[PDB]
Order: C-alpha cells, then structure tokens, then sequence
C-alpha cells in the first residue's frame, strides 16, 4: 500500500522530435522512494548522413538533390527506468535521479518521387538494446495532475542492419550487415541509427 500508478506524457527532442507515453509506479512501499516507468518514445531521425562520400568527392546529401529522393527516419524506443526520490529535499519540485535499460527500433531511408533511380525505395533498419541516465523533475499543478521535465542521455550498442528494395513492379530484395561482416563499418558510418542519444523531454503526468 497504497501504491500510486500515472499516466505520463511527454514531447520533445530524443534524437528528433517526437514524444513519449509511460506508466509510472511510485509509493510502492511505507518506507520506499522507489519509483518504476515503462514508456514508448516515437520520434523522427535522420536516416543516412548528408556529408556522407559515396564518390569522389560527392557526398549523399549531393546525389540526394541531383534525383530529388525524399528522406525519412525514424526511432521507437521501448523504455524501463527505475527512480529513487530523495527524501527531505527540500525542494518544491520533485527530482528522480533514473537508470534504465531501452530497447530501440530504428528504420528510415528514402523513396524516389521521382525523376530518375529506376523507380522505387530502400529501407533500413536496426533493433538495438540501450542503456541510460537521466533525472525527472514533477511540479504539482492541480488535483492529480503535475508537470514534468526529464533530461537524460542513452546509449546504443551496434547492432545488426537490415535492407529492404523495393522496385516498381513491386519486387523485394532483402541483406543484411552484422558487426562484423565485410561492408559494416562503411554501412555504420552512413546509417544514422542511434549511438549517444541526449533526450529532453516536457509533460505532464495524471495519478490514479
Ligand atoms: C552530450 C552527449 C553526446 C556525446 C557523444 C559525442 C557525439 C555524439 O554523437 C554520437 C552519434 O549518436 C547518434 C545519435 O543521433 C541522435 C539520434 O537520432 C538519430 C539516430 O536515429
Ligand atoms: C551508459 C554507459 C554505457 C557505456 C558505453 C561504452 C561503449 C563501449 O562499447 C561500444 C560498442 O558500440 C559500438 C558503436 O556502434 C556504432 C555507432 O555508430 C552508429 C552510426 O551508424
Ligand atoms: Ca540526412
């Protein structure tokens, strides 16, 4: 007893734009300042780097704009965090430092609207397992409702990548590129997918 579960959502940078949704438990014991979250993050990133050589001194950004291809990204990201609040603060807000592990689904590419490029789309992907850091300051508003800030810093292990063509008549290629097979380091230093992540975050949490 008595065990006090939220609801928390929250917007911001994480790589990207984009937000979070979590379940908070905290009160979960008379004496306890321990705290649990679990939480989904959807946020845009950039695919492949623009100052990327593919030639030559050509880069991706370049060829990008000579066949005119759409850029897209993007990270979900599936989070647990332990918090501890400190006692005795005395503050009027609340902070939690937090640990916590993640688990990351990144994908992006581009799609050739068009003119040249046979016609069609690339896709990639990574699932990768993270650590991270962070603290979460709660602000009492109104009746079970509080403001909240968090700024923390993950990071992600290289994992496997995975591509995806797509032609016009409808036809799907698939390879893949494990650390650490013949082209990966090239592959790792074009592809965007997370490594450092800074997130910073505001929003608001409703107790139930
Ligand atoms: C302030 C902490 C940063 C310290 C690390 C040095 C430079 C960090 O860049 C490392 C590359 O990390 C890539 C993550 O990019 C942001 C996530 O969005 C794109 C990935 O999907
Ligand atoms: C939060 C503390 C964890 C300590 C981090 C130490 C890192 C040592 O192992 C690094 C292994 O990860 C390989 C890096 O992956 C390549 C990232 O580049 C991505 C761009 O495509
Ligand atoms: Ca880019």
């Amino acid at each position: 007893h008595a065990a006090k579960f939220s609801v928390e959502a929250g917007a911001g940078f994480y790589g990207g734009f984009g937000g979070q949704l979590a379940v908070v438990a905290e009160d979960l014991a008379p004496g306890l300042p321990l705290g649990v979250r679990l939480g989904v993050g959807f946020a845009t990133s950039d695919a492949l780097d623009d100052g990327y050589d593919l030639g030559g001194g050509t880069t991706w950004g370049d060829v990008k704009e000579a066949g005119k291809f759409s850029e897209w990204g993007q990270n979900v990201t599936l989070s647990l965090d332990v918090l501890y609040k400190p006692s005795g603060l005395g503050l009027p807000v609340e902070v939690a430092p937090y640990f916590g592990v993640r688990y990351n689904f990144f994908s992006g590419g581009y799609t050739d609207p068009e003119d040249n490029l046979t016609i069609k789309a690339q896709t990639i992907s990574s699932n990768q397992l993270g650590l991270g850091l962070g603290v979460r300051a709660a602000y009492p508003l109104m009746p079970n409702l509080s403001l909240v800030g968090d700024l923390g810093v993950d990071y992600y292990f290289q994992a496997c990548f995975t591509r995806v063509e797509e032609d016009d008549s409808g036809n799907k290629s698939q390879s893949s590129v494990c650390p650490g097979d013949s082209g990966y380091e090239d592959v790792n230093k074009f592809v965007t997918q997370p490594e450092w992540v800074l997130k910073l975050r505001l929003g608001a949490a409703y107790r139930f």
